[PDB]
């Protein structure tokens, strides 16, 4: 058993939630996170923290969950049939921030660990997570800085780590039926267990710290940018794209909702307001159009 | 097959006229806006006519779509429920619609009628109809829910004593968000894989369903479109429309299939509301008309 290693990860995740919430609270200055602690029948629980109608953060969720189960959920059995009857623990922090000001990107981050106990064997385990940026009115320098933080944090772990997980991020956060990226990318990884546990753990700690290092300066730099009602309208249409990805494509969301996860904790990712229009597109030659024409297709920031 | 080709053309003719007639009826209720048609053609065979109405006096966003697609071999996503006909020449045709009114006191509604045919060398063709209609109120009214279901029960009657019961039941089962333990609306009719009766009887049934949609919904639009409403009631409507988006994007099979099989995205997603809201743990206030939607109307499931 890995009881002590798992306790260390848990303590890290709880502190990460506290630290991210404190940093976002400092940027907003008006609103504070409200905590909703919950439990599930013989299945652990979580601590969901939400901020609404701040000066800066319109809707933000930073969730901690720690789930237990005897046997995997049915939806897990097609990907992991060998351990379908295993006792398991899953723990992680997941967050999505939707700013009031269209000039501040939406962002997402996740760090998680899965451990499955095996009869007469060492447990199976892996980490997952990453972070990513979803601008509306993107800025070249911000996209570069965001990716530079991501690259720099990977450097101590291997020469190809950023390249691999940046690429994975581009592949994962993509809406195939619209031929459109969700955002300008970042890092994405799953099934991470190729390194010794401690190295994997140090890496996810680097990712967690990296989220704040990547996103908080952008929030500080853009939150006071002047904006218009028309820019909010664009933001809301763009948020329709975000809702689509999470509801149609995202594996974590789909799995959570299929397997009896806590709905309101899972769907914190959804925007406060979204618009959909038949054949809606931004007008050509505008900053609005440049998001999809340039920023989402560049896929090379450092 | 000769008889099938002939029959299939009769179905297409019915569907095209159904689209025209539904659009006409809705334009008449609105009085301000009209449907704009977007004709499109599919790479591989066929195409459709997507008709959309926006920012009318009554209809905020409405789509009434016709499609007729055909080709050699089914899409890859069809090869799981129907692997034996994966290499068949096929045709699929239907009318699908979702209407999102401006006024919260007029329910959203949806309807569909469709036919799938796959021809088999040396064997009789495989075919089935699908469709139905359903009502998604915000500020529901007892009489409207009863009337809506009465139209459904009445149209089903001559087809058999258990037809309304089966397809009303199926509607309740299908249009349900299990992770919220919540119905999408007050129900109606839903059916699929309909080929138990002779083709002619199935076709007459879908004709009755198509007509029934207008008989069920148009009187409700007329009766409610002029109800006074507030910005707060629009706010409620928009939060409720988050539920509608969730069903279509997470649960609905047709939507999922279209998006994963190379369907026309903007035609498929006309179902989505013009504006939706989501809030953490959002629920309406207790003891309000807003709360009565989920507390009474969505759980009653016995209207006639």
């Amino acid at each position: 058993h890995m009881s002590l290693a798992v306790e260390a990860v848990k303590d890290f995740l709880l502190k990460l939630q506290d630290d991210i919430c404190e940093a976002l609270e400092a940027e907003d200055g008006q609103a504070t996170f409200v905590e909703d602690k919950w439990t599930r029948e013989g299945g652990g629980g979580g601590r969901t923290r939400v901020m609404v109608d701040g000066a800066v953060i319109e809707k933000g969720g930073v969730n901690f969950s720690h789930v237990y189960g005897k046997g995997l959920p049915m939806s897990s059995t097609e990907r992991h049939p060998d351990i379908a009857g295993c006792n398991f623990e899953a723990m992680g922090v997941s967050l999505v921030i939707h700013p009031k000001n269209p000039h501040v990107p939406t962002s997402h981050a996740n760090v998680r660990l899965f451990v499955a106990e095996r009869e007469g064997k060492e447990p199976v385990w892996w980490f997952g997570g990453g972070f990513d940026l979803t601008p509306y009115y993107a800025v070249e320098e911000d996209c570069r800085d965001f990716h530079q933080v991501a690259q720099d944090l990977c450097k101590p772990f291997g020469a190809d780590v950023y390249a691999r997980f940046k690429g994975w991020c581009d592949e994962y956060f993509f809406i195939p039926y619209r031929n459109e990226a969700r955002g300008i990318g970042g890092l994405f990884f799953d099934d991470l267990n190729e390194w010794p546990f401690e190295k994997c753990f140090e890496f996810v700690q680097a990712v967690g710290k990296g989220y704040m290092d990547a996103y908080i300066p952008i929030v500080n730099r853009r939150k006071n940018t002047p904006y218009t009602e028309q820019q909010v309208e664009f933001q809301e249409f763009r948020r329709g794209r975000y809702a689509e990805f999470n509801l149609v494509i995202d594996r974590g969301t789909k799995f959570g909702l299929q397997s009896g996860g806590r709905t309101e904790s899972i769907l914190i990712s959804l925007p406060p307001r979204a618009r959909w229009g038949y054949n809606w597109q931004p007008e050509p030659g505008t900053p609005e159009a440049r998001l999809t024409e340039y920023f989402l297709t560049k896929r090379q920031w450092v």
